[PDB]
């Protein structure tokens, strides 16, 4: 689909059988999820943004639904203001940016 | 034209008769760019992001160029990591996301 900028461009995602609301950020490299919790054992990492950074605990090879499109990777879990959808799994959906 | 996601989104923008690179981010409400002078009246603005707030001065009726696309908006300047461009300029340049 196109989706324009004038509002969010929020969409539902599914990710541990759940749906939720996540932002899809070009800006993003990473993908940053409100705290939940997800199976495995996580490793450490600092991501920073506009505020400064935040530790987050990393899980790869996560099953997660972005708007319908299957991906498969590595999901940030930690205080982070809002859920991010980055580049890590917009490239795997096939997701561009057009003007 | 159309810009993958496999690298930063990055892109030369033209502003206060300046040339700086700056990210297409989705993701940001609006533009913010790094300490610059910029003309006319502005206001304080408390902005946040991952990390937290930071402050930053807002400057409406900007005039800016983007790969060749002129606009104008409002551009907000401060202590930011690192030149966003938000929602409030793609708009304007007709940008889009597809996938
Ligand atoms: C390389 O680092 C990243 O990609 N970080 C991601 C990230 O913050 N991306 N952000 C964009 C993040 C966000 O879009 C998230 C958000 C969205 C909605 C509500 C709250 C937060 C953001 O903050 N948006 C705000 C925003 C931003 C600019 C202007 C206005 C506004 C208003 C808000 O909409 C861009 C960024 C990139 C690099 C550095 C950086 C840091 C250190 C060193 C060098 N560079 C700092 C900021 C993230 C997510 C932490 C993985």
């Amino acid at each position: 689909p196109q989706i324009t900028l004038w509002q969010r461009p929020l969409v539902t995602i599914k990710i541990g059988g759940q749906l939720k609301e996540a932002l899809l950020d070009t800006g993003a490299d990473d993908t940053v999820l409100e705290e939940m919790s997800l199976p495995g054992r996580w490793k450490p990492k600092m991501i920073g943004g506009i505020g400064g950074f935040i530790k987050v605990r990393q899980y790869d090879q996560i099953p997660i639904e972005i708007c319908g499109h299957k991906a498969i990777g590595t999901v940030l879990v930690g205080p982070t203001p809002t859920n991010v959808i980055g580049r890590n799994l917009l490239t795997q959906i096939g997701c561009t940016l057009n003007f």
